């Protein structure tokens, strides 16, 4: 599985212009070990997602809507990871279903090994599997975050004045709302995608409040 | 540096006794690959002590405090994983100092490498060099949080009833004053050092008001 080259080209451009909001020369002052830290991390999420701990409410249930999140999170970064490192410097590392909370936590974990082993382009590659087998729009899960990426850094992110949960809502929880009326086909059309795009950062921008003056619409992000 | 063999074997078998409580077959209900999850995610913990995301509050700072906590969970989950695995089926891995937060990174994100490669004795050694390297009391720390983590099971952990922070104070932070009266030679002497292990359990007791009835002294934990 894997998408148009000219759709990935896209999410790279979105993503190159997101990591330029968190850093302007970001391209000179991160290395692909950051990179290789960051999907670490957010695969350590994903893996809290699931009730694995044996001794602490072993009766929970799984957070199956957060697991779209934390991938979508992976895709940002071995995105990023692939702009500085291609792989040069799947069924063997990735196991379906991932209903199977067993199947989960064992393909989950070996995407650490391979953001260890940054190999960036094989990570972007496990996550596009995981959402096709999983069954979620992967494409509009990632231009939904990216626009709250940006949000989070407009509202002092990086300074430690933001507040993620407000009134029992995490920020996160506020994007699947934001992505339901949208189809794989709406954001992956060779001739309309773009449009798509920026309805999703629209819907986005709504849910927080962003005044209309601060908003950045799909043409700000891309090159082509 | 290692422990005496003499204290490694109590410390194994306090760990024992701490996992029967969690599950009293748990030597035929526990795998290695879970020993490696939960050291993972310890490791994790750990690396999320330090201010290493460049996108989210940067001036903050490290918890070294609670670098000491996860370290001593993360020396556990290995005496767990070595009771199921022997190695057999540092200074490449770990880093020093720690006190330079680059070097910690990166040595930790190899405590998480050793533990996929179910290397838990290994990881123990990393653990106990660790501890070495920061100057802190890693078998007072031992005893104290398998203390705070047999109260947490009768406390209702492992049905999800227990709350980690109260009034502002997270469970793991009482331990520190806990440990504080007692020296590595106090904790490590070859004829004494029971009755010192004792003593910080019940002042670990102390700080969570279990009544006396429901304490478990030294000699529970004990095989010797
Ligand atoms: O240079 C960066 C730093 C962060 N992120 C985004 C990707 C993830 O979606 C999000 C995770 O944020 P946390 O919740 O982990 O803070 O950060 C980037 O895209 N580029
Ligand atoms: O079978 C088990 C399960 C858990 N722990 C302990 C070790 C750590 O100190 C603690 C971590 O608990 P959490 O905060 O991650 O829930 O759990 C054990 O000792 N044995
Ligand atoms: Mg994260
Ligand atoms: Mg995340
Ligand atoms: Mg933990
Ligand atoms: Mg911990
Ligand atoms: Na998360
Ligand atoms: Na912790």
């Amino acid at each position: 599985v894997s998408l148009s080259p000219l759709i990935l080209r896209s999410l790279a451009e979105l993503q190159d212009g997101l990591n330029t909001v968190v850093d302007k020369n970001w391209r000179q002052l991160r290395r692909p070990g950051d990179w290789s830290l960051a999907i670490t991390m957010e695969a350590a999420e994903l893996l809290d997602s699931y009730p694995w701990k044996w001794w602490k409410n072993v009766k929970a249930q799984p957070d199956l809507q957060n697991v779209k999140i934390e991938l979508t999170d992976i895709l940002h970064f071995s995105l990023s990871g692939a702009m500085q490192v291609s792989d040069e410097n799947l069924a063997d590392f990735m196991f379906f279903p991932l209903s199977d909370t067993n199947n989960a936590l064992a393909s989950f974990q070996n995407i650490i090994r391979l953001a260890s082993l940054q190999r960036f382009q094989l990570v972007t590659s496990a996550v596009i599997a995981a959402a096709d087998d999983i069954g979620f729009n992967l494409v509009a899960y990632y231009v939904a975050k990216h626009t709250l990426n940006g949000i989070r850094q407009m509202k002092g992110y990086k300074d430690g004045t933001y507040v993620k949960v407000q009134k029992g809502v995490e920020d996160n929880e506020l994007l699947h709302g934001c992505i339901s009326p949208f189809s794989l086909d709406d954001v992956t059309n060779e001739g309309n995608y773009k449009t798509k795009w920026d309805d999703i950062m629209h819907r986005v921008y709504d849910a927080f409040g962003t005044p209309k003056e601060e908003r950045l619409n799909i043409g700000h992000w891309l090159k082509s």
